[PDB]
């Protein structure tokens, strides 16, 4: 098992030793190691864990990496850094530089306390430019969600100080001309395209990009669900009723009666639905014009046409972001 070959004190490749473990997810851990070959640099490793199927995305991963990497050596656009990769007891292991903690963890630890909306602008506008960067070079990230964004430093006192940030984990990334999985994305980030099958590629990683910036804002998902047909009754609640077009097209046509999902709002699950989930502006704790542009900015974000919704070029020119500028 992993366990037996990742413990503190435990040395990788001859040359990095495991002093903490940062994370683990679906995949395997990541551990913070001091690399002895490079002066005692701390690194992190992410071990995956001996299954075909995360082997595989490992193994994409790489590849992904050695391609952004290669594009940009400076790392303009926020894509972490691969240092290297071996093996170890059969573990495929993946070397990268060091970054803080997740945005995820950050928020999980402060008790889900919402990041201040001067941090979010901050923190959306790179998101926003470096999977631009992956989007104009053939890619779509199809997992992003608060735990693959990553703050740079341990820059905070937790009271967040400087919230720099880069985006991590490019084992689902898919190439335009590439087999394209039926299912991607972590559910509470998925786009209604991907839910309906019909088709997918850059747009849905906005639709995820604006649930991760409602989610910041809040400190909780609009989309508390485990179920596809719930999670289209909650999107109906927040954000109206889904195109006919996108209807029509769907191979899922159990899910609508003309048009209309078909969904007893009076159910068990209905009235849990009518509870949690309302008109996205009414989440809004402000009424103060820099909280409108966010909510128009996310509105937009998670326009249900992913040819009408906004791109990540276009995001990145919206009024939210004028107090950068
Ligand atoms: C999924 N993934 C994570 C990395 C990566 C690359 C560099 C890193 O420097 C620090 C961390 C790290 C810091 C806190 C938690 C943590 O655990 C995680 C993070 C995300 C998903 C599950 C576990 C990892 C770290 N993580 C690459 N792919």
């Amino acid at each position: 098992s992993m366990h037996l070959i990742c413990q503190s004190g435990d040395v990788l490749s001859a040359r990095y030793e495991i002093v903490d473990t940062l994370g683990e997810g679906a995949f395997g851990k990541v551990v913070e190691c001091i690399d002895h070959k490079a002066g005692g640099r701390h690194v992190a490793v992410k071990i995956v864990k001996n299954v075909d199927r995360y082997c595989e995305a490992a193994r994409s991963e790489i590849q992904v990496l050695e391609h952004l990497n290669t594009t940009d050596p400076n790392s303009t656009f926020r894509c972490v850094q691969m240092l290297e990769w071996f093996e170890h007891h059969g573990h495929i292991c993946i070397v990268f530089e060091l970054l803080g903690l997740s945005t995820y963890d950050f928020i999980k630890e402060n008790g889900f306390l919402p990041f201040r909306l001067d941090h979010i602008r901050k923190m959306a506008y790179q998101i926003c430019k470096s999977v631009n960067f992956l989007h104009s070079n053939k890619l779509t990230h199809t997992d992003l969600k608060p735990e693959n964004i990553l703050f740079v430093q341990s820059d905070y006192t937790r009271t967040l100080i400087n919230p720099d940030i880069k985006v991590v984990d490019f084992g689902s990334a898919t190439y335009d001309d590439e087999h394209h999985s039926t299912l991607v994305s972590t559910r509470h980030y998925r786009a209604p395209e991907v839910i309906l099958a019909l088709g997918w590629s850059q747009p849905c990683d906005v639709w995820s990009i604006g649930c991760i910036l409602i989610e910041y804002y809040l400190g909780f998902t609009v989309f508390p669900t485990h179920d596809s047909k719930e999670h289209l009754a909650m999107m109906e609640r927040i954000l109206g009723p889904l195109p006919k077009h996108m209807i029509q097209k769907t191979r899922k046509r159990k899910y609508f009666h003309h048009d209309r999902l078909d969904w007893d709002e009076h159910s068990s699950a209905g009235r849990y639905v009518s509870r949690a989930c309302k008109p996205l502006k009414e989440f809004m704790l402000s009424q103060d014009v820099e909280h409108e542009r966010l909510f128009d900015l996310i509105q937009k974000m998670l326009e249900y046409d992913p040819a009408k919704r906004i791109t990540l070029r276009e995001a990145l020119k919206h009024p939210f972001f004028d107090l950068l500028k």
